[PDB]
């Protein structure tokens, strides 16, 4: 055996299908039907009668289970030794090495090494935005001159044109009356950061963004929104991990500012317990920050951006609307999946059809969570040329949003819960991106 350890995958968390946001953690009790519809023990017993609509399926046909199934880790056999070894430990992928697995001992005994690993992070197609970010990170790393650090690769893996649609409450008030556009076009992008750790790629950062160009009507035009952020905390060295995140995030703001976007938007929202934003099965000791801590962290990152003469200034949404002399909810930027489109639906219902009644009160209530970042200020923003993106569209269904990658990771036991598993998951992720390309 490679190690002395007996290893297996932890059970993943499933949905309860009752409260539409309820989740079933590890070792919990739940009910299943056809392994498709799972129900919380509390939510299932708080059900009308026996018949449950799914077609009505009776509660008699449901399975009472505990979320404690442990799938053992897989082994691979050396085609010369016969030695059985963990697939994750030796990082053997059948697509990269279709000739069969040969252990390190056999390779050295015959004075050879594995064939070069195609489908690497470096060999992913590059972009102007990706090169811009990885130059910034690697230049910073050489300045710090830590011998433990490795080369960082940043690649944009998806780009497509989409639209966000105004929800029925806001649509009935402002869209049907002609006061607001019914949809806002934007380009979505997914990019990841990789670090070479002992000769092996490790994906440690991911990000999805929404970019609304000069074609977009107000109030969305020339604005960028960060849909989701995620990380795996195994960047080496640890003492430089936060700074690298700052380099990527500030670099993105610097890049879109150069392109002509005037404002960036960040919703400082930590994930719920047991929830994964981009990377499936985070390490158990990678703690989720509390909201106050996360807000201060973004402040520090933005403060550095201001000092670097990249970000002009930043304010919370409540302060921004006051300076913008906002009066109606139709003047607030409308982003896909954002907090505010959902809340404006609730605000109109409670107000009897008003888009202004509790607008400032709601913004003040949640002001510390929403950051409005001004990249271009004053007279310069009034007369800018059209935004032209030098990078082409990158069709990649696996990265059209965060759902496909999470599903693939769930379906293939691709965990990021440890360095070895995250390296195996990185290798599998890279192979998928190269074949789907
Ligand atoms: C102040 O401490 C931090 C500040 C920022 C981050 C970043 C990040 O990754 N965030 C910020 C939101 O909370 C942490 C999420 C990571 C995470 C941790 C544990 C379980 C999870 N499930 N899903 C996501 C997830 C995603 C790092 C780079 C960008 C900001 C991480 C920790
Ligand atoms: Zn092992
Ligand atoms: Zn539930
Ligand atoms: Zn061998």
């Amino acid at each position: 055996y490679c190690c002395g350890r007996k290893l297996e995958f932890s059970p993943q968390t499933l949905c309860c299908y009752g409260k539409q946001l309820c989740t079933i953690p590890r070792d919990a009790t739940y009910y299943s039907y056809q392994n498709r519809y799972h129900f919380c023990e509390k939510c299932f017993n708080e059900i009308q009668g026996e018949s449950v609509s799914l077609t009505t399926i009776n509660k008699e046909q449901f399975s009472k289970r505990k979320n404690d199934t442990l799938d053992p880790e897989l082994f691979v056999e050396c085609t010369e030794c016969g030695r059985k070894m963990h697939q994750i430990c030796v990082l053997h992928h059948e697509i990269i090495w279709p000739a069969g697995f040969v252990c390190d001992g056999c390779l050295k005994k015959s004075a050879r090494t594995r064939k070069e690993n195609k489908f690497s992070a470096k060999r992913l197609p590059s972009t102007r935005l990706g090169t811009f970010l990885e130059n910034r990170v690697n230049d910073f790393l050489r300045r710090q001159n830590h011998p433990e650090s490795g080369e960082v690769t940043v690649r944009v893996v998806h780009a497509s044109d989409k639209t966000v649609e105004v929800k029925p409450g806001m649509k009935a008030r402002f869209v049907d009356s002609g006061e607001m556009a019914e949809s806002f076009p934007y380009r979505t992008k997914a990019l990841f950061a990789f670090e070479e750790i002992d000769g092996v790629d490790l994906c440690f950062f991911g990000m999805h963004v929404q970019e609304y160009g000069s074609d977009c009507p107000p109030p969305n035009q020339r604005r960028v929104y960060i849909s989701y952020l995620d990380s795996v905390h195994f960047f080496r060295p640890k003492c430089l991990r936060t700074a690298v995140y700052h380099e990527i995030l500030i670099g993105y703001l610097e890049y879109v500012k150069k392109l002509g976007y005037t404002t960036g938007h960040i919703w400082a929202c930590p994930p719920s317990e047991g929830d994964d934003y981009i990377f499936h099965c985070h390490p158990p000791d990678q703690k989720i920050p509390k909201p106050k801590r996360l807000q201060e962290w973004f402040k520090k990152m933005l403060d550095k951006a201001v000092s670097e003469r990249i970000v002009h200034d930043y304010k919370d949404i409540f302060k921004q609307a006051t300076e913008d002399r906002l009066t109606s909810a139709k003047e607030l930027p409308y982003f896909e999946g954002d907090f505010w489109p959902n809340v404006l639906e609730e605000s109109i219902k409670e107000s009897g059809g008003s888009g202004s009644q509790k607008l400032y009160a709601t913004m003040e209530k949640h002001k510390e969570v929403f950051f409005v970042i001004r990249l271009i200020a004053g007279p310069a923003a009034n007369s800018l040329p059209p935004i032209v993106d030098p990078d082409p569209l990158i069709p990649c269904d696996l990265m059209d949003g965060r759902d496909a990658f999470l599903t693939l990771a769930r379906d293939k036991h691709l965990e990021f819960s440890s360095l070895r598993r995250a390296q195996w998951s990185t290798m599998c992720m890279l192979v998928e991106l190269h074949t789907q390309s």
